[PDB]
């Protein structure tokens, strides 16, 4: 089931086309649990969510195979020479909301939503990725064996609090900012105790640090989504209800 061979990093699959792949002694004790987890994550099927295409479960060699995304991540695309128009940026936002509302609907809480986890195709359409394996516990353990700017403040200096749907809504708010500032927030200052405590105090990325035009509605949306109280933040279906009419009438 959903098993690949190395005989079948950018990888040209033998029969099913272009794909992205991410590659220790074999431990038969965890192979069944890894295969079960990949099958589980493979059940996540949405137009704006990255599709986990396959796995390579071989002796001492483990790999995860996802689909190809030509233009790389959202930060790479924003920091490019050619500027991205408001209509494209607004579409990217709507697609992020859709992909996140799908994940939340399937009980998946991202925990690590950031521009590096938003992949872009040639046609500037996006897909939500989990490149840091935050939603794979079995496979994350293999990766570790012998950025905090998008993190909700309830998790900063508090590892034990269980993340929620509202933890992702906070991350979205900073992605929203980054889309308009065309850069990473907080002047790219090393994640420090000064910075963590400041964010916890109430500090947010500088809205006035956005030089290009950002509509009134999008500033309100990011300010509402990065609220200190998680209960005051909207849901992704809630955000969609307001954002889809705004994109159609004003941004498209
Ligand atoms: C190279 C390379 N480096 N990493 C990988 N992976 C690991 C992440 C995988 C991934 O994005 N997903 N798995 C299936 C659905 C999707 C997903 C998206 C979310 F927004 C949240 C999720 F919980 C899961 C793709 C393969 O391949």
């Amino acid at each position: 089931v959903i098993k690949m061979k190395s005989s079948d990093s950018l990888a040209f699959h033998r029969t099913q086309g272009l794909m992205i792949m991410k590659t220790g002694p074999n431990c038969i004790e965890h192979n069944e649990a890894l295969l079960e987890e990949a099958k589980m994550m493979n059940r996540l099927r949405h137009s704006r969510v990255v599709k986990l295409l396959g796995v390579i479960i071989e002796e001492g060699k483990y790999s995860l195979v996802m689909e190809y995304m030509e233009k790389g991540n959202l930060m790479h695309v924003l920091k490019a020479e050619m500027s991205t128009p408001l209509s494209v940026k607004g579409r990217i936002i709507l697609e992020i909301i859709e992909g996140m509302a799908y994940l939340h609907g399937k009980g998946v809480i991202h925990k690590d939503l950031k521009p590096e986890n938003i992949l872009v195709d040639n046609d500037f359409h996006i897909k939500i990725a989990d490149l840091g394996l935050a939603s794979f516990k079995m496979w994350s353990k293999l990766n570790n064996e012998e950025t905090l700017y998008y993190m909700a403040p309830e998790h900063l200096n508090d590892v034990n609090a269980k993340p929620t749907e509202k933890s992702d809504v906070y991350s979205f708010a900073v992605v929203l900012w980054a889309i308009f500032a065309n850069k990473e927030p907080y002047e790219n200052a090393i994640a420090e105790q000064q910075l963590i405590m400041a964010i916890k105090s109430g500090n947010r990325p500088d809205v006035d640090d956005i030089t290009e035009y950002c509509p009134r509605e999008i500033i309100s949306l990011m300010k509402l989504c990065w609220e200190a109280n998680p209960e005051a933040r909207p849901t992704f279906p809630g955000i969609e209800e307001k954002f889809r009419p705004f994109y159609l009438s004003q941004l498209e």
